[PDB]
């Protein structure tokens, strides 16, 4: 039995990707698989009063399909909370209430996606020109192959932690900060550094603020305070699906420019409300004359090792051009993410891949990886595709269009 | 051929009928009629900058079916603007965007509307009990007369002038501005009076303000100044549906406390906005030395007459408890609206609907008129049930659950 | 030892009083007395995130004297934190800020205040007519008279439980809310009634949903929800300085609209801000399936009683006209307050003093109660004026232009 | 008659020097010579809805003076405008207004500024080492030389045209925008190209579509849309007096992280507001099927020359790596402006200021240049020290603090 298309990861990606197969009247065969007991959209960040970065509208399915049954609109309907959410008047969702929004689509879904299934490699199908790949899948029980004539790898962001710092049973990437910080007792982390300056490290610091009013913190980035996101209507504008086309035909001159210019509208920076929540509180805590944030600006965490009681954090100063150290019981690097990359996953297939000058996967409109005549078999990327398609990539700005391109080149080669 | 439903009038409470009857599996004859060329949705009124007082979520279809093909979401899409409007992340379309809507929806949908059609009188079918009634519709051309066993009727609000003023050439009705103010030479209104302290009130005076730098405008009311419109979420859940069954059910006494407490949700009050654009540019006149805006509070208007070249308006001083004259050459009276009244065009029909103890029409929940056995035909209200179903009735509200709900009483009774 | 001036009190409007005068180039003597160790200014409110309800602008002397040594800005500036509170961009201190910002003032203030000092009485001084009154000041080791020309009543708003309902163990004023709770295990608590939709109301049902994460509230209001505060420019202009001689000088007629028309400036309603963060509040919990806060709205709490381990409150609904009973652990009445009355401490000077058509106090337009001829001392209200100064009396909005002003009065009668 | 200090140039920053002078109880002598006949602060760019892009807290004084008699507080007072500003309730004046505090506060000043008098030289005074500069000042009649024992250079931004385009008739400059346009018929400006995407930028084209309904506008700027200017409260703090101490004593490595991560405080960058207004301008005449507004993004002008009745505009694409031509009847560069550079004015005392590496003035943390120990006499800068001193420099964040600031730098000499 050979599947048409074959889904690695099933996050908010590859899940709009099943619903574009849904929705779609071409008849095509799919399987996806899911590493975890079931949908895990960064549980570790699912903080209290985190906020979606994206409007509601941008969903699953409405950019392509304004009357979607998998629309937030829809599940907000089935949730009868329609009108309550309409009340609000904000564009914004929290992200408890997308996580459930995720797996209302995905039980509404007819397809059934494949869980503890883990992706271990994807090899060449029989034949040449190869036109089929094998998927080797691994669960708790067994391990199995799937053929497939075209695979979708999303299998999203990659951890990433500063040079020189290892995650430990002290050190925590942010990605993992709530797996850690359920576990260990509240009162033996009454000093908690964080490495960085955006988002994540924004809402953690926020939160060990909220949790206990005895928690010190000390927020180490490279800036001199929290840079606000930008989100303003024209610089947005890059997240348009059409603007996915004007990067992607673009020259590298105008690709860089994206970068050079609007950054700011994801990377490194943090939600105007974060942002003056944190300060409303440090100016209270002055006000009472208990100071308990700390922000250590102009600076970077380069080491930490645990000494006795302690984890010791080595943090160098720009401004005085030394480092030194700095004890607490937990340092969290909430120091982002690298882009993913469907390398380590292709194994031999990368051969028949092309890169291009900077050494990166070469890709097409379409989002299926450019590949040497020797492979025939479709390669589709949702994420990894910064440097092609731009700042969208990794986001969910674009999941509606996305899917429904990828699904519409699926079937224009089948046929 | 004697229809199921007759609609008279065709402003967005209709048409959102006419889609609820679409939409509906039931198979359901209707006609409707509108006495304008076309749908015409408070023209006089399309200022430059009008914005709707109600979420883009509440339109004609989405909170009864989150999928319509008819809602405003599908309107921006087909159009080409749902990307750029998302980018906005403002709920309140223009009016201007709405109007368009309303026209869009129109052309969308199957049936096909008789324009320059006016209901005359509706009468009595033949028969007893009455099972049936006659539409009088006076076309440009002809005359004619239509049979249904169900009218719907919906003719919207209805201008009211202050006590002791009638319209003229030169005395305006707000929802006449545009018509009036076209026709006009700029260089002869110079000097305007504006009567009222509400929504359309302060739409005309910051036009007028924002139009010529030199007209000099007197906006006469009798608050203090400008009161704010609430729609913050808890005062803003009398519009809910299910705030329809709590105000229905609910005694005379809690019937009184919805008026009391949330009048201000929606009468004699203007968007925070709009009060502070006029604020500003009041101060910025100041600064200036060229004040225009004369702001005459705690005041009404109490008469107008023309005597030359002037208008004079009196007005009555609460504050000197005595009146005065003042010369302008428009007095524009925004002084609001009375509700829907079925009454006029029942004419013999009418001694069959029965009253309540105030003198007003009593209606059924599902928006039914009470009728003695003598008339078993359905009659209908959209507008009008100020009384029986509360704040929401003249407003965009609720249209989705009203014309389902309707459409569902007339189905249920055929049979 | 006779003073020029004596004030009964020493909350903002006294302190403000004490400021004019120092300010003043008159060489006024005068004693302060305070009943309390310090200022307290309801202390049994100051919830953590508590905001000022009046701009920083209005502070005990800026309207009048716009440098100060005693404005808002100077304390900032000694306190180091200007730049910080400027980077805000915040009109609206916190209580915490505010409360300490009046103790600042009264530790510059050259003259010493009386503290543990409670006015039992004033009396007629002797001499015919009475030139000066004698104040009976009770301190906890003794008792003694002091004698003045003048005398400031200024002792607050006076908590107001509802009908029926008497302040006991388990059933508290909001006012003295903290008192209360620091005293109660918190495991104790976690069933709270709380009765009232005005500003009190909504900061301690707030308080409670942040304090605790398993308490369960009852909010018990008339309103079908908050209504919002109106603060918006135009409405704002009833706390002007000069809207206190339109209000005055108005016609009973005027001064009924001030209340028919923006009541909602302070009474019964609630700060936006507030009121989005509970709806927020609410959705969460509703989101996560474990809802703590019960609106009970058109509803008035009408009983209270103890049974063994409960507080019975009965609750009259409006809807249903009729009553049921509630069992919680504390009952909270947030149910506002009265205006100051110099009735009581006036004793036998009421005689000289002069009533209006309704009963109430007349007083002039400098805040000096219209007295017979008998009385020549000066008796001035700041407080209790609402009925002849406006809306401002008991507020903040006023206390640089007000105190200015009973200064003169007083420094133009010595001459 | 030798001053102990001279002023060149008499904007904010002179006249904030003239009052920290007046308010210091240290004797120093003084003049100040402005070119312009009067104070003019940026008058072509003094479009109609111009805001202040600064806190009304940051005036010319009250950071330093809490209680200064020429604060913005101090100014609304005298002008009966403080009530009506505070009910505003927002932080940012107009630059109007600011304009009119600037020309109020120059009024109040004792001291009298020498208008019409343009600084063409600054020599060394007789003897060695050099104790005093002598300051050639050219009038409309006559010539004349000061001797002076300081000098502060404030004479302002320099416009910046792009690199191969010069003024003309046709080319502005966006600093005399106003200037050209008030000369020149209505009906002639119906195309106009504006370069940019800075505030100056988005000013112009949101005046431009707002003042004629049928101007046709191209906004070329090099961004993909306009960026959001950052004054979120921690970025913010890069304006604080202490962050100068920051800037000052950090290596040039934390000194370029401030630009690296802040230079969207300020620069090319636009107000929030504005950004929107824009956006539902460009939104408006969409829906009205009427654009207006054609934004030419990853673009750069390079290139402008007369050709008959147009100006024609050399466009470079940078997503196409190619120019082209554009014709307009106005080209204006809202292209920015170089920091103050003392330099020119130097002349022959330049050989003994002492540079750094890259070739610019060093200057102490009191402002006052470097010079070898043949010039004794203080020269000091207002403007110019983005390098040393950061982004405050040509801003109006820090007027208080620095002429403070430079005035104790002078008594402690003196001394
Ligand atoms: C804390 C936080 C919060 C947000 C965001 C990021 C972060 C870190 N994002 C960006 C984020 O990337 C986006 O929300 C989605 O997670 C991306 O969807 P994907 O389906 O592509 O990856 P995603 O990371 O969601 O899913 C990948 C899945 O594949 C699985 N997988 C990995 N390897 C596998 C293998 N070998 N075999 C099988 N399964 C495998 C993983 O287990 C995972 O379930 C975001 N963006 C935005 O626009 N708005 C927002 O609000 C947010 N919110
Ligand atoms: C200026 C302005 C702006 C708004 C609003 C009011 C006003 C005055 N409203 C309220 C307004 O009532 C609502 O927008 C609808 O117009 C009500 O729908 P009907 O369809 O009920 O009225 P309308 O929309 O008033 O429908 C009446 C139609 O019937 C026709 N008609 C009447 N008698 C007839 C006859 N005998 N024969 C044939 N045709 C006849 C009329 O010509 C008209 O076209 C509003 N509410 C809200 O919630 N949000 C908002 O943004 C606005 N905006
Ligand atoms: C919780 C809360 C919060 C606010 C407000 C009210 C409440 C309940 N208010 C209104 C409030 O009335 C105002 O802030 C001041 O408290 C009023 O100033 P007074 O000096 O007139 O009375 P205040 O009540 O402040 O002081 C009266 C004093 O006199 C003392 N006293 C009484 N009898 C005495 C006696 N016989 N002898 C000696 N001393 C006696 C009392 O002990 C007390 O210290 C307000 N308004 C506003 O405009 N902005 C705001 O932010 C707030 N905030
Ligand atoms: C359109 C616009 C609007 C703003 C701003 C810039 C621009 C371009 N700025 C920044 C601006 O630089 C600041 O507001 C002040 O103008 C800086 O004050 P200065 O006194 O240093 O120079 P400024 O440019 O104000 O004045 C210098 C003066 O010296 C005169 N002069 C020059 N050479 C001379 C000579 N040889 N002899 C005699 N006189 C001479 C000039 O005539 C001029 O009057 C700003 N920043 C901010 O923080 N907030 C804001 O809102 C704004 N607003
Ligand atoms: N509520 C939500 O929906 C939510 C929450 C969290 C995250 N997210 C999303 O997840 C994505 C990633 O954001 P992120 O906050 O996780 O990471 P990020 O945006 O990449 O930012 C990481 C931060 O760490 C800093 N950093 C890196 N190395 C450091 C070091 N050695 N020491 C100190 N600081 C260091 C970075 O500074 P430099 O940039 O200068 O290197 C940067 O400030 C974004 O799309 C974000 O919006 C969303
Ligand atoms: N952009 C939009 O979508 C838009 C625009 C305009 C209107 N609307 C809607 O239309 C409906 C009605 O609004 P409206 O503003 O037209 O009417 P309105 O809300 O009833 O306002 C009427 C006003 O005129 C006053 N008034 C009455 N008689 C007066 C007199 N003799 N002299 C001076 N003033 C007098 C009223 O005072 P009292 O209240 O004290 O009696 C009140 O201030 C609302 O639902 C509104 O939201 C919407
Ligand atoms: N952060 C702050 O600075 C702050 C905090 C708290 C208060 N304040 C100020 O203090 C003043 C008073 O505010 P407030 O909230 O204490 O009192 P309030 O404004 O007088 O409100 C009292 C509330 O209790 C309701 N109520 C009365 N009797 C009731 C009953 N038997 N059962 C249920 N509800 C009942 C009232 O309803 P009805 O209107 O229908 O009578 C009203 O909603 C205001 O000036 C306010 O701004 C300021
Ligand atoms: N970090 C998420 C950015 C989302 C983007 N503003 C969008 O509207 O798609
Ligand atoms: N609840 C106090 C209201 C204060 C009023 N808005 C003022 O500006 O004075
Ligand atoms: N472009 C002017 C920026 C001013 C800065 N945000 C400040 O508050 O000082
Ligand atoms: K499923
Ligand atoms: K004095
Ligand atoms: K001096
Ligand atoms: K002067
Ligand atoms: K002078």
């Amino acid at each position: 039995p050979t599947h048409d298309v074959v889904g690695v990861g099933f996050g908010p990606a590859n899940l709009s990707l099943a619903v574009a197969l849904e929705e779609s009247p071409a008849a095509l065969t799919s399987a996806f698989f899911e590493r975890r007991a079931s949908i895990s959209w960064h549980q570790g960040m699912l903080l209290p009063a985190a906020k979606m970065q994206v409007s509601f509208l941008k969903d699953l399915a409405t950019f392509r399909n304004p009357a979607s049954r998998f629309s937030f609109v829809s599940f907000l309907h089935e949730r009868g909370r329609l009108v309550r959410f309409a009340n609000n008047h904000d564009f914004f969702p929290t992200r408890r209430e997308f996580h459930d929004y995720l797996e209302w689509a995905e039980s509404k879904l007819a397809h059934e996606v494949s869980y503890d299934s883990e992706v271990t490699a994807i090899r060449p199908g029989p034949g040449r020109p190869v036109d089929s790949v094998l998927v080797d899948v691994s669960t708790p029980e067994a391990t199995r192959t799937v053929e497939a004539r075209n695979i979708v790898i999303s299998t999203g962001l990659v951890p990433r932690m500063p040079a020189g710092v290892q995650s430990d049973e002290f050190v925590w990437h942010s990605s993992r900060f709530l797996d850690h910080f359920r576990d260990r007792d509240p009162r033996s982390l009454r000093r908690v550094a964080v490495a960085g300056g955006g988002q994540s490290a924004a809402e953690i610091v926020r939160f060990l603020h909220d949790n206990r009013p005895d928690t010190v913190v000390h927020a180490i980035m490279p800036s001199y305070g929290y840079v606000v996101a930008d989100n303003t209507p024209f610089a947005n504008q890059i997240f348009d699906p059409a603007a996915v086309d004007d990067y992607f035909d673009g020259s590298k001159q105008a690709k860089d420019a994206f970068w050079r210019y609007h950054r700011n509208t994801n990377y490194s920076v943090v939600d105007d409300e974060v942002i003056r929540d944190l300060y409303r509180r440090g100016y209270d805590d002055e006000v009472a004359g208990a100071p308990r944030l700390n922000f250590v600006n102009l600076a970077h965490v380069v080491g930490a090792k645990r000494i006795a009681d302690d984890t010791r954090v080595t943090v160098y100063s720009m401004a005085r051009e030394e480092s030194y150290d700095l004890d607490v019981d937990v340092l969290v690097c909430a120091t982002g993410y690298d882009p993913m990359d469907p390398g380590d996953l292709l194994g031999e297939l990368a051969e028949h891949c092309v890169q291009d000058a900077e050494g990166r996967w070469q890709v097409d409109r379409d989002y299926r990886m450019v590949t040497t005549p020797d492979l025939r078999c479709g390669i589709y990327l949702q994420g990894g595709t910064e440097h092609t398609h731009g700042l969208s990539s990794s986001l969910l700005s674009n999941l509606a269009t996305r899917s429904g391109e990828i699904v519409s080149s699926i079937e224009r080669r089948k046929s």
